[PDB]
């Protein structure tokens, strides 16, 4: 059995295994707080994050196993996934407390464009690796539906995983139209779409849709890709919505190589393919790895699809202590994945 210690942070008490050390904050995440670590079983730099009050009530407790199994799942290069799982507590009855461990990732994509001119090779490469990620996590029937800089951790050699999908005042210059809005349905592609806004970004360092509110943001939007057509209407249900939309002026779709002046002609041609509202026709993250764009990196035998993930249990309501006795049994089951996980190709 492992040896446990306690240190304030954030102002309260975390209680780790003595085998992470030098714990020290670096910021929120979902439902939860995150500190760096040295791992000293591996001498790897890992990132904890102590989850909030997991079992405060049902939807924390639902939130909290939903988390759990969703990490446990996500075995990809570019996805957050689990290098641990722990709790100081020694039985279910003792169990109040939920720490999730990755490997450290030292940014978000905020700190990549902020203060750099990225080249387009660069561009290239980050947008790549979310498409490779979004692949794979849309592949387990797994969607984002609020991607965005603040979401993807990136490490010092611009490596970028997603994090936060499948689960303030929160950003909504990046989400699909359809979300923003609540439209009736809508698919994977909603996370094509914050792709589009992200790349568009990081070739101009400047924010494509930086609306004051929703109205604000659509405008916006609509300037750049057209009215659309009544058949977008169909997917709206308040009418008050729908006569508002159909009551602004016709504009055309901008030609975006007049929007993304010097951009290569590539990036605009997949921005074009992005930044549809139709999300039936938008590109998907496994046609966008195919696109010209990317001909560098791409590479079909490492850009692979999940395992089948089973959420059955999304539909059930559970008692509280019956999603605390499914947690537990998630975390006693974990298995820690080997250090080394790939062979050259
Ligand atoms: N520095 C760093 N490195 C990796 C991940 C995170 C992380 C996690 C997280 C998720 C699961 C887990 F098991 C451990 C940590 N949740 C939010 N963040 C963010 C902390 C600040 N914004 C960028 C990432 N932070
Ligand atoms: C913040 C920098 N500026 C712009 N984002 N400007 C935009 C960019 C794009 C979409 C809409 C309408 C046009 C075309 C002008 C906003
Ligand atoms: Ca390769
Ligand atoms: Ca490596
Ligand atoms: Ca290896
Ligand atoms: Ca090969
Ligand atoms: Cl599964």
């Amino acid at each position: 059995r492992p040896t446990f210690y306690r240190q304030e942070l954030n102002k309260t008490i975390w209680e780790v295994p003595e085998r992470y050390q030098n714990l020290s904050p670096v910021g929120s995440g979902a439902y939860g707080s995150v500190c760096a670590a040295f791992d000293t079983k591996t001498g790897h730099r890992v990132a904890v994050k102590k989850l909030s009050r997991p079992f405060q009530s049902i939807i924390h407790a639902k939130r909290t196993y939903r988390e759990l199994r969703l990490l446990k799942h996500m075995k990809h290069e570019n996805v957050i996934g689990l290098l641990d799982v722990f709790t100081p507590a020694r039985s279910l009855e003792e169990f109040n407390d939920v720490y999730l461990v990755t490997h450290l990732m030292g940014a978000d994509l905020n700190n990549i464009v902020k203060c750099q001119k990225l080249t387009d090779d660069h561009v290239q490469f980050l947008i790549y690796q979310i498409l490779r990620g979004l692949k794979y996590i849309h592949s387990a029937d797994i969607i984002h539906r609020d991607l965005k800089p603040s979401n993807l951790a990136v490490n010092e050699d611009s490596e970028l995983k997603i994090l936060d999908f499948g689960l303030y005042v929160a950003t909504r210059w990046y989400r699909a139209p359809e979300i923003m809005l609540n439209w009736m349905h809508y698919n994977q592609t909603v996370d094509i779409w914050s792709v589009g806004c992200i790349m568009a970004e990081l070739l101009t360092g400047r924010t494509l849709f930086p609306g004051t509110d929703h109205i604000d943001q659509l405008k916006l939007i609509l300037r750049l890709v057209g009215t659309p057509g009544a058949e977008l209407l169909k997917k709206i249900s308040s009418e008050s919505a729908r006569n508002y939309i159909q009551s602004l002026a016709q504009m055309p779709k901008m030609n975006f190589a007049n929007v993304f002046i010097g951009a290569n002609p590539l990036a605009v041609d997949l921005l074009e393919k992005m930044l549809v509202l139709d999300s039936d026709k938008r590109i998907t993250a496994a046609q966008a790895l195919a696109h010209a764009y990317f001909a560098q990196y791409h590479d079909p035998d490492d850009e692979p699809v999940a395992d089948p993930y089973d959420q059955s249990f999304e539909s059930r309501d559970l008692l509280i202590d019956e999603w605390k006795s499914l947690t537990y049994d998630e975390v006693i089951s974990f298995v820690p994945p080997p250090l080394d996980q790939e062979e050259m190709e």
